């Protein structure tokens, strides 16, 4: 976020160059943002089986509302501040994120938008994720990075976040446009919601449905600005108006976020409570299934 954008997408060989000038330190940090569902993939235990040298592993899991009842909802400004510093990350530092998603990126640009909501604007995503930086054979060890400790400071930065209640209001002054990132069958309602008790799919009322893997080339990269742009056109969203981008938690809402700041749009905001937290405090009515409800 500014209105100078900065390089939110960052290369496997800018990074490989980087790590063999020695230059991550207090001002590179690099980050493995990986989770994934309980059961699939082990999210820690790979970071510690490969890491690009000298990345800390992020954990979302940490780094949220632990007390919220919804899914992945961000810390405190302290909570922030104190996880991140531990990281060796300062206000200073230059963060690069990444995830070993097979699709390329997944939770990456949650975190991406993180360090963004609490103010921190240089972090970029690896553009093709790990999947690509170890299909170019660059170097990887297990070795144990223990960064030095950083302060840093988190100023929430109100404009990038969507709370339940501005939702609410959106459905009745349509002010905002809001595009779920969602795959087509859930956000339809004809696909199931996984991994939660008695939650329906479907959608908030006057969405439109962007799936998140669409912004992605078949190799894991971002497309590019000009495919985006075109996309964003064929689903009539406008880039110039308002948008809040939501999903299942928060998290490839972030998509949007991203893929909308490479056109140039740095101020998609980011309903945190997203469907989860939507079908669990909205009324029925606000929202709509094509296997009705
Ligand atoms: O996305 C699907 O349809 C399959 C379930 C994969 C779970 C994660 C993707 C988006 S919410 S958690």
């Amino acid at each position: 976020v500014h209105q100078v954008l900065y390089r939110a997408l960052v290369s496997t060989k800018w990074l490989a160059e980087s790590v063999r000038a020695g230059k991550v330190g207090p001002g590179l940090r690099v980050l493995d943002a990986s989770w994934y569902s309980p059961g699939t993939r082990e999210a820690r235990k790979e970071y510690l089986e490969r890491h690009v040298p000298g990345a800390s592993f992020f954990d979302i899991e940490e780094c949220r509302d632990k007390a919220s009842p919804y899914e992945v909802m961000l810390p405190s400004e302290a909570g922030f501040a104190d996880y991140v510093g531990s990281l060796g990350i300062s206000n200073d530092t230059h963060v690069v994120v990444y995830d070993g998603d097979d699709l390329g990126s997944f939770y990456a640009p949650r975190v991406w938008w993180m360090f963004r909501v609490f103010g921190h604007r240089t972090v970029s995503v690896l553009n093709g994720g790990f999947r690509n930086w170890l299909k170019e054979g660059h170097p990887v060890t297990s070795e144990p990075s223990r960064p030095e400790p950083a302060i840093f400071k988190a100023t929430l930065n109100r404009s990038l976040l969507k709370t339940y209640e501005q939702v609410l209001e959106n459905l009745e002054s349509k002010r905002f446009q809001l595009v779920d990132s969602r795959a087509q069958g859930r956000y339809l309602g004809t696909q199931p919601e996984p991994d939660a008790v008695g939650l329906d799919s479907g959608h908030i009322r006057g969405s439109v449905n962007m799936p998140f893997m669409n912004f992605l080339t078949e190799d894991g990269f971002e497309k590019s600005p000009e495919e985006l742009r075109a996309m964003f056109e064929a689903k009539k969203v406008d880039l110039t108006k308002p948008l809040i981008a939501t999903c299942r938690k928060g998290v490839t809402a972030c998509h949007i976020a991203l893929a909308a700041y490479l056109c140039g749009k740095p101020d998609v905001a980011i309903y945190d409570g997203s469907w989860f937290e939507w079908f669990h405090r909205a009324p029925p009515e606000t929202w709509v299934s094509q296997g009705k409800g």
